């Protein structure tokens, strides 16, 4: 008969997931499989926090499943490897995906066509992860990406209004599609636990960011409701309502999303021409996949086309010290202790530390930075790690920022009461608020009084930034000639 | 055809504009342009009111130009990479510029007319901001700029020019500005968040920027000293004009002509006092003395600064630059530079007499510096000659009086209003407290709420003795010079 096999990557979700939908019509069988590739592998402890959000992602998906009478299979092995024994053993005629514009999930999909065509399978490609069709974007551009976000604004407002997203797959969508199960269903085919990729959870406490679909839609509901009523020191912390992981997962619809800021702003001021504000990051995101669709080195400076060229310092002992969060500045250790904890950080807090260890004061690569989001971050993926990365580290061409963060002025500005710096460093929790975010300015009394030590109990900055920042803002201006 | 570019870095206004005005004679196209330059890069987030009031100030800038069917080109790069690009593509015969006398920017225009001769570009310099030909006053004393105030009041006696009409629809005719359909998005006034500046946290400005703004608090301020013929004067006057003189904003040209036919009118009288025009004449005197000295900004190496040394405590500076020194005068004031931009002239000479000659003996260049990044209304020549003149830095100008970091607060406001808004934290502190809260009871220090070195920082030295010490040495330093 027609059995069908829908391949989960991103867009982990059963809600506007067109791909689904289109591969389930007409179909005798359904299977949704997501495949555990060890090519990523090898990952400390610390990449704990994404693993984690993947699995939840995936207990979620089957769980829903199940209420359609379904499973989700995961399968570990390549998938190059693991689709021709499928096709065979499943006896499989169509495959179906969300479309992945970045350019090694266009390489690896492009081998699955190849295979999908040799076994006779059919391939169904859906664009459901961005709100736009990146490659229109770049063809009404002359064939060539966005070089600026004021370009691709550009190039938005003439596109044809964003499509709709499709209806959720239900017991009706499903009808009589049906999805055979073997005895060990489980054993061959059950989400993985941390323990079993190697991870060690004793030491764990419950997530601050619980991955899934059923979260996401929870937390979407919540998020409008808040907003609504609006019509800080405690935004530093996770929100309850924050939806940017759901997003980089594919929990959350990107398009649904859309629209239903849309039709809040519209409810609430009861005007139907909203600024951009109101859409936050959502075009940023779109931004720097389209920036990245055609650019396989986009993570890379050397040969990089649209990347400045910077001699940054090779410093691993000072790189150790900005990922494991003791710089000595408790400011920028706070957000990387943080970050290394449950895995989101706010967006201004990114940009502080960006610049702390690029442009502003230890001169190194944005490359090593982008590395250490990309283990801990949850709601960035390559595409826009490498593109926020390059972009903070004055290392685009068309975007030279005139500022330089103050790693001890700009957490003052935020948390004028060192709040959030005593809950993720509370060593510093007896400094007082004048000396906590520059300890090292406290006189040896308040800091025993404190019982911490700077040097000791907590370490003495790593620069002086004055010093370092004036150099480096030297440096800079040099590069551009 | 002849095609015309005014480049605006100061002057930023569409009146008394004599060097736009005569660019747009005979021209068949004119674009506006300004140029951001990534040498001004590498400020913090200490430094958004300046750029603030100057996107402000391009802003309205544009829309201005836009009523004359015109734009405002922003274009980032340094001068001397940019323009030679722009010549060819516009196919450039004329560029104008407003005069500006400071050594840098008389550096950057000389090698701007090497290369507008090298592509066959004419030049027009004319002057309008300032009241007087600088130069020619220098030439009226010698050669040599004058060396004091009332020598330079004594050259401008034997000397105003008068002002062009403001650029209309009419002075336009037929000129035209050429427009891209990318213009905005290629040539548009950036945001404070595309320099990186943080806005979430900024409410709307004090001071805003622009000729509109500049023209509107003119007429207003204007009829309130017609009226009339201090604890809120400490406050920014909605009637202030400093800053826009300083952007260009406002002529100050058009200000001196207003002003002495304000005193005609009310005061029936021909002659008026150097007192009606107020901060006009130093505003003048500093750009003539640091027009010729490329070293005005600096102790070192500078003729007419007298050498004094002075310590290095950069502890004490940031302090001092954060206003957290426990005087709670000196405090207020940093805090309101801080927040706003302006501060009082009285207050800017009671915290330059406290960081340099008064108290902590730090180089009036490291005050200036402080004072280039936070000051709306002073710009290099203007801050540099009243550092070294306020820090008796100047050979001629010695001043018997040391300010008091707790007296001078407590006669000018004495309820202390002043210091309760700028430091909220000793709203409960009465007036007897306010300005010393060291010497005051633990016991209205906990009704208060505030604790000194709890709440706030106690004082960071003893006036009486470092003044004392600071005085003595100063009379040290002139009795080796005489
Ligand atoms: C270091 C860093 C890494 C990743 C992120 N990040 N995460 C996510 C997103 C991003 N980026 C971003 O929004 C992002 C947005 C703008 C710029 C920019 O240049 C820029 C240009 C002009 C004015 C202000 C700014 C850079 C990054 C969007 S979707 C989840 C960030 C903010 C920082
Ligand atoms: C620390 C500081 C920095 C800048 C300024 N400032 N701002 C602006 C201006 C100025 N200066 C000034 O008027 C200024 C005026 C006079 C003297 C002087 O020696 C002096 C000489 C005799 C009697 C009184 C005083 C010094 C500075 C004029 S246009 C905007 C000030 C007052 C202080």
């Amino acid at each position: 008969g027609v059995n069908a096999v829908h391949w989960f990557r991103k867009g982990l979700r059963l809600h506007d997931n067109p791909a689904l939908k289109e591969c389930i019509q007409g179909a005798d069988t359904i299977r949704c499989v997501y495949i555990l590739d060890p090519w990523f592998a090898g990952s400390s402890n610390v990449g704990i926090n994404r693993w984690r959000f993947l699995l939840q992602c995936l207990e979620d998906l089957d769980a829903n499943l199940r209420k359609l009478n379904s499973r989700l299979f995961v399968i570990r092995g390549q998938p190059a490897d693991v689709f021709p024994r499928l096709f065979k053993e499943w006896n499989i005629t169509k495959l179906s995906i969300e479309y992945d514009s970045e350019p090694f999930g266009k390489e690896r999909d492009a081998a699955i066509k190849k295979l999908a065509t040799e076994a006779g399978v059919e391939v169904i490609v859906r664009i459901s992860h961005t709100l736009y069709d990146l490659d229109k974007i770049i063809e009404l551009n002359g064939g060539q990406p966005p070089l600026t976000y004021k370009r691709f604004q550009t190039l938005v407002s003439k596109m044809e209004p964003l499509e709709m997203p499709a209806d959720t797959i239900t017991s009706d969508v499903i009808g009589k599609c049906m999805t055979p199960l073997s005895d060990d269903h489980d054993e061959k085919y059950g989400v993985p636990s941390l323990e079993e990729l190697g991870f060690d959870t004793d030491g764990l406490s419950s997530a601050v960011w619980p991955g899934g679909e059923t979260e996401a839609l929870t937390r979407l509901e919540r998020h409008l409701e808040r907003k609504a009523w609006v019509a800080n020191a405690n935004s530093l912390l996770a929100s309850p309502t924050g939806l940017s992981p759901y997003l980089r997962f594919g929990c959350l619809s990107c398009r649904l999303f859309y629209f239903k800021l849309t039709d809040l702003y519209k409810k609430v001021k009861k005007n139907s021409s909203p600024p951009l504000s109101l859409y936050g990051q959502l075009l940023w995101r779109e931004f720097f996949y389209t920036a990245a669709t055609n650019n396989p080195r986009f993570d890379k400076m050397e040969g990089n086309p649209i990347c400045v060229q910077i001699p940054w310092d090779k410093n691993p002992e000072a790189l150790a010290k900005w990922a494991e969060g003791r710089t000595g500045f408790p400011w920028i250790d706070a957000i990387m202790t943080q970050l290394r904890q449950e895995g989101w950080i706010h967006h201004l807090a990114r940009h502080a530390v960006a610049c702390f260890l690029t442009r502003g004061d230890l001169w190194i690569s944005w490359e090593e930075g982008m590395k250490v989001f990309e283990e801990l971050l949850l709601d960035a993926d390559w595409s826009i790690n490498a593109g926020s990365w390059m972009w903070l580290s004055c290392s685009s061409f068309f975007q030279q920022f005139f500022h330089c963060y103050c790693p001890v002025g700009f957490g003052r500005r935020t948390d004028p009461n060192g709040d959030y710096i005593r809950r993720y460093l509370p060593v510093l929790r007896g400094f007082p608020a004048k000396y906590i975010y520059d300890p090292w300015n406290a006189p040896e009394g308040i800091q025993k009084v404190a019982k911490c030590l700077i040097g000791v109990n907590y370490p003495k900055p790593m620069v002086n930034h004055a010093e370092a920042s004036r150099l480096n803002i030297e440096r800079m201006k040099q590069i551009y000639q």
